[PDB]
């Protein structure tokens, strides 16, 4: 199966899925946190590292705009992963500015 978050392959309904998350959920469960990391680590190990960061942008914008310090957090943590996983895969992290 190729990677996918709850079922969602397509970048369309990943989108609206981690929209309908960030902005619904007030505050995150760790469970759905790792399930992200996993989700990421996916693309990595399927040589997917377009979406990647078509993925890791678009959290980016909308946990940073939430006025919930969690999710500014939420994202650090899940970026923290990824590089690991980066790191260990490459020698090299994701660029993000």
């Amino acid at each position: 199966a190729a990677p996918n978050l709850a079922g969602a392959v397509e970048f369309s309904d990943v989108k609206t899925l981690l929209k309908e998350w960030i902005t619904t959920i007030s505050d995150p469960m760790e469970e759905d946190i790792l399930q992200v990391v996993r989700y990421c680590t996916d693309l990595i190990e399927e040589k997917d590292l377009e979406k990647l960061d078509l993925v890791i942008k678009y959290m980016k914008r909308l946990m940073q705009q939430s006025v919930e310090s969690v999710w500014n957090m939420a994202f650090d943590f899940i970026l923290d992963n990824v590089q690991v996983v980066l790191q260990q895969t490459y020698g090299s992290t994701l660029k993000v500015t």
